Formats: structure tokens, sequence, C-alpha cells
């Protein structure tokens, strides 16, 4: 059963036989690495005494994936003060007043805040959404807009749902098939995008018309995924179609940087909700198609396993995702080796870092029982 009955969270680190002492202190000491003056390895910035951002390294903007994941960290940690100044430039200078997304946040800016795209990015939205759930949870809706936590969720996920029903605009999830979109615009997915776990919270917390909607998107997407995933490999691909076969129409058909996150996700399912067979297979999957590889070796492949020429942009965050999966396999062939594999690589450095200290942190969190749900 998982820890949304029992509010009891693994801490997998301890488990296989971490210290307490130890564990709490590298927690600490990698969010002090991504948010404080840790200059080579940090990812977020201040601006001001009421503004901050996490910027993406490599390619020098700021992005929805990686604000929301900031809140999301910020209201883990208890640092109200870091989700506000993330929250108030994400509000400023990335929500849309215009165009064909309004309601919606654009996808990337520059560190001045001047916006790059004025398309959107859905798995922005949906962390945004459920970080803003916490944040209520935690600290109480906040007098003055935005920081009216709650109500900012809900009429997100409203226009996530609803969107072109009286405008030019369109929903982030199919209405039919009720699966989150790779963009608003399109009818194809992206498997790493999929979090059922946290339509079962909107399910409880959204708007009380779309409950039942957000109920089936759980189910739709626990199905989804099945399909999604090589069933010798276990590896999916960045994007797919509905049909759940790769969608490799420019180069996104393949286990590569998005993908990563896959494992993650069905270990942090597993732990909230509750594990399953086809969880635990699917990780047993992913970690013995990685036994016998080396982090330095680590390739795009196709999803059969057949590896290309081109490394891994990010084997840092590859190591954290499938360490974090661990928690869907808890007695796993592969799954100790994993979390050690992970304890034993320091944050990234360099210019390719944010994504992947960005997976970093969401593993350490999980594996030591402190990626939890903060109910009203
Ligand atoms: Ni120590």
């Amino acid at each position: 059963e998982g820890a949304f009955y029992t509010r009891e969270y693994r801490n997998l680190f301890k488990e296989f036989g971490y210290s307490e002492a130890e564990i709490q202190e590298r927690v600490k000491d990698t969010w002090e690495q991504l948010f404080g003056d840790n200059p080579e390895t940090k990812i977020y910035y201040e601006v001001g005494d009421d503004l901050g951002y996490l910027l993406d390294t490599g390619n020098l903007d700021v992005r929805t994936e990686g604000m929301s994941y900031g809140m999301m960290m910020a209201v883990q940690m208890d640092r109200k003060d870091i989700f506000d100044r993330i929250w108030n430039w994400t509000m400023k200078n990335m929500y849309m007043t215009e165009g064909v997304h309004a309601g919606y946040f654009a996808w990337s800016c520059q560190p001045d805040g001047t916006k790059n795209s004025w398309g959107p990015a859905p798995d922005g939205e949906e962390y945004f959404a459920l970080a803003l759930f916490f944040a209520s949870h935690r600290w109480g809706d906040g007098d003055e807009q935005p920081f009216n936590y709650s109500e900012q969720a809900r009429k997100l996920l409203h226009t996530c749902v609803h969107n072109g029903e009286g405008g030019p605009g369109h929903p982030m999830w199919n209405r039919d098939n009720k699966l989150i979109k790779f963009i608003p615009e399109v009818e194809f997915s992206d498997p790493s995008f999929h979090l059922p776990h946290f339509y079962e919270l909107f399910s409880l917390w959204a708007n009380e018309e779309d409950r039942v909607f957000w109920k089936e998107a759980a189910e739709a997407s626990r199905e989804y995924l099945k399909i999604a995933c090589h069933p010798e490999t276990g590896l999916a691909p960045e994007y797919a179609y509905y049909d759940g076969t790769p969608n490799d129409e420019k180069g996104y058909g393949h286990f590569f940087s998005d993908s990563y996150r896959v494992a993650a996700n069905i270990g942090l399912d597993a732990e909230w909700f509750g594990g399953s067979e086809w969880s635990a297979e699917e990780i047993n999957k992913i970690q013995a198609f990685f036994a016998d590889k080396e982090p330095e070796d680590y390739r795009r492949y196709k999803i059969d396993g057949e590896p290309f020429e081109e490394k891994s942009l990010h084997p840092v965050g590859l190591i954290a995702t499938n360490a974090m999966g661990s928690l869907a396999s808890v007695d796993g062939p592969y799954a100790k080796a994993n979390v050690d594999l992970f304890w034993n690589t320091p944050v990234r450095t360099g210019n390719r870092r944010y994504y992947d200290n960005c997976l970093y942190l969401f593993a350490m969190l999980a594996l030591s029982g402190n990626f939890k749900i903060w109910f009203p």
C-alpha cells in the first residue's frame, strides 16, 4: 500500500544500509549545491528581493520545466521564500495573456524575462499545478495574487482540460483518450509527461467538475505506459503516438533525455499509490538493460536496445532516474546496485548540468523518503 494511504514514506537509502545522518547530510548538500552559492553546480539564481529562476545551463534560457521543477523542489524543502521568487518570475515573464496559448506558460524565456516562444510545455503546467496545491497545503493561500496558490492551481488545470470550448485555444489533454499531449496543437504524446500519481491528486483537488476526468486520466496514463515501454528492454521513446509506438519524425523516437524520467515517474507512483507487478517488472527490465553498461559509455538507444554512436547527453540524470525507479522494485535484482551507483555519483558540473541535477535532486528526495504528498 502506498504512502498516500499509510502517510509513511520509504527511505530506500536507509533500507539499503546508508546511515540516517549521512542521508540527511547528502540530501541537504544536494539542495545547497543546486540552490546555494556553489557556482559550479548551481541551477537556481536569485533576482532582487522577490524574483528567482532556474537556468537551463546548456541552452542559456529559463524553461517552464525548470521553473515548475524548482517550485516542486522548494515546497518539498519547505522553502516558501524560494517557491515565491520562482512563481513570481513565472507569472511575470512566462504567463501568456495573448495569442492562441493564452492561459498557458511560455516554455522558454531569456534570463531577462523575454519570451523565446509563445508555445507551452505541458509537463511544466502539470508540475506547476501540483506544486501550487502542495504550497497551498503547507503554507496556506496568500492574500495577494498570484500567491493564492490553490486558486491558481485549479484555474490552470481548468484551462488544461477545457481550453478551446470558448476560444481558439486547445486543451493539453485529449478529451477522448484522456492522455496528456506533447503540446496543445498536436495529437501525439511523450511517455515521460505521464504522471498518473499527480492526476490521482488532481482528482481530489481540482475543480469538482473535472475530478472524474482526472481519475480517468490517471488510469489512461497507467495503461499507456504499458504499451509505450519496450517489452524486453523497458525503454520508452521520447515522443510516442497515442497508439504507443515511437514518433521519430524529428528524431525523438528513441531512448534519450526525455525518456529517463519514465523510470523515475514509475518509482514515485509506486511509492505514493502502491506497487504493482507491471511496475516492478518494468524497472527490472530497464535496470537489467543497464546492468552490464558503464555510465561513461551510455548512449542514445533505439527502444529495442540497439545502440547509437551518440553518447547520452545526461548520463548523471540517467543514473538518478534509474535509481529512483528502484522505489517500484525494492527487491529487484539490480535495485541496490542502482541506488549505490547513484550514491557514488556526484552532482554534475559544467554546461549540461541543469537537467542532470534536477533529476538528481528529485531522486535524492524520493530515495530518502522526502518526496511527499502535502495534504490539506
Ligand atoms: Ni557525513
